[PDB]
Order: C-alpha cells, then sequence, then structure tokens
C-alpha cells in the first residue's frame, strides 16, 4: 500500500496509472503506456465528440432523438426513463457521461457519431493514436487479456482529457459544459474522488467492464485557490474471466499518484 508495485501485487492483476500536474508539468507513470480495456470510460469522450459536433453545427444539442421501439440495453438509467417521448441529443450526451448510460452511447453512435469507427476517428483527429473502440455496447466489455479491441492506455486517456479542457478541441463554451458534466458525474465516489481531500473538486468518468475484474477511472482534479488541474488516469484488469474488481485498489493508486504530482 506504500507504493504502486505493492498495490498491484496484492491486487493480483495489472494496474496502469498516469498522472500529470498541468501547472508544474510533474508526471507519474506506472504501466502508463500499456493497454487496458476502456469499458464505459470512452463515454466521456463520446459526450465531448457530441459537443464538438454541436460546436461545428450550432443546435445539434437540441435536436431530438426518438427510440420508442428499442429494446433498451442493460444499464440505461436515463434513456429507459425517457423512452416514451425521446431525448435531446445534449441530454443523451449528459446521460452517457454522468450516468454511464449504455442506451445513450449506442443511440449517439447510431445517429450522430459514425459508430465505434467514428468514435475512434474523433480520438485520432485530436492526436490520440492509442484509443480504439471496435464494438458496440455491450460486447465492447469482454475485456479479454491480449485482445486490443476496445482498449487504450492510461497515458493516452489522460492526455486526451487534458486536450479537452485545454482549448485544443472544444471552444470555451463547450469546454465549460464538458467540465460541468464531468464534475457532475454520479458514479465515481469510490474511486479517484475517494482519494482526495474534502474541498477539492473532481470531474471524472468511470468504467467497469464486468469481466476480468476490470475497472477504471480518469479525472481532472481542482485543488482550488486557482491551481491548475491535476489529471489522473487509472486502469485495472485481472487474469480470470469472472474475477471481481476492487474500487479500493483504484483509490489506493489515486493517493499514490496524487502524492507524486501535487
Ligand atoms: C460501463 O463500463 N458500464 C456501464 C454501467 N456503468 O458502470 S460504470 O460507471 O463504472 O461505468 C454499468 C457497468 C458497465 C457496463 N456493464 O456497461
Amino acid at each position: 500500500n506504500k507504493n504502486m508495485a505493492d498495490i498491484e501485487a496484492a491486487f493480483e492483476g495489472r494496474v496502469g496509472v498516469y498522472a500529470i500536474n498541468t501547472g508544474s508539468g510533474k508526471a507519474y507513470s506506472y504501466r502508463a503506456n500499456e493497454r487496458f480495456p476502456l469499458c464505459s470510460s470512452f463515454k466521456a469522450f463520446l459526450a465531448a465528440a457530441v459537443l464538438k459536433m454541436d460546436q461545428d453545427s450550432p443546435g445539434v444539442l437540441l435536436e431530438k432523438v426518438n427510440y420508442h421501439n428499442r429494446t433498451m440495453e442493460p444499464h440505461s438509467p436515463i434513456t429507459e426513463k425517457f423512452q416514451s417521448q425521446g431525448m435531446a441529443v445534449g441530454e443523451l450526451a449528459a446521460a452517457t457521461l454522468q450516468y454511464s448510460d449504455n442506451g445513450a452511447a449506442n443511440l449517439l453512435m447510431e445517429k450522430y457519431i459514425k459508430g465505434p469507427e467514428g468514435m475512434t476517428q474523433f480520438m485520432n483527429s485530436i492526436g490520440d493514436t492509442k484509443f480504439r473502440l471496435d464494438r458496440w455496447e455491450l460486447d465492447l466489455n469482454s475485456a479479454i487479456p491480449g485482445d486490443e479491441r476496445d482498449t487504450s492506455t492510461p497515458k493516452a486517456v489522460a492526455e486526451s482529457l487534458n486536450k479537452l479542457i485545454s482549448n485544443t478541441v472544444l471552444d470555451n463554451y463547450h469546454q465549460e459544459i464538458f467540465k460541468k458534466w464531468m464534475i457532475g458525474n454520479t458514479t465515481g465516489d469510490n474511486r479517484i474522488r475517494a482519494a482526495v481531500p474534502d474541498g477539492w473538486v473532481v470531474g471524472d468518468k468511470t468504467g467497469t467492464c464486468g469481466k476480468y475484474g476490470t475497472a477504471n477511472d480518469h479525472a481532472f482534479i481542482l485543488q482550488g485557490n486557482n491551481a491548475a488541474p491535476l489529471i489522473l488516469s487509472i486502469y485495472t484488469t485481472r487474469k480470470g474471466e469472472h474475477m471481481k474488481h476492487d474500487d479500493e485498489v483504484i483509490a489506493k493508486a489515486a493517493r499514490i499518484a496524487i502524492e507524486n504530482v501535487k
């Protein structure tokens, strides 16, 4: 528990961590360039791609999407609620990020982003050449060791998140929406957020494949007093198909990474 190698050994699996202090440049890396399953964590970038489409076509966020005749994907807490009358594109983006909504992700990749291929192209176009999304929900969650489908690296995820808040892709209006969505994420209280002092503000997106004990979290962290953000990216997976994940391992890794870049 005092260092990342000991956390990983006791977890019995693979832990990948990249953190950077965007003010000082201090970074921390542990298997930062190895591949891990994305699970739900791509959904933050999907929401950002929808924001960019609206940036490039003002009004997209208010277009309405109807899906009355759909069999809703498991883990669709918002889209199942609104099925009777549809949802605005911007609320689908908010739902897929803040609630990890699976229906919202597939709907947006069916009608706006051009499938998993289009998701990958968006990431590629901002300079992320590690990210690949290959399949739809929920098959993208298989998390098979050695399978590079639907994977990225901890460092690539961190760097892409930084790009999305550092004026390289989204204008300041759309960046602010993206950052408010991340800060309002509902699913991360037991991961990176569990490692930060009260008073710091965290915007994060989690992922939990349900296979191979695979779970992750990436975030920007605002210490306050106008400090530049910390970026943290933490991915884990294990060898056995039905092994369970462990939130506390991610939180322990977060404490180490924060200590080394703060
Ligand atoms: C994403 O990985 N998922 C969607 C949903 N949210 O859990 S999450 O916040 O950790 O991402 C349920 C688990 C998982 C899935 N089975 O799709």
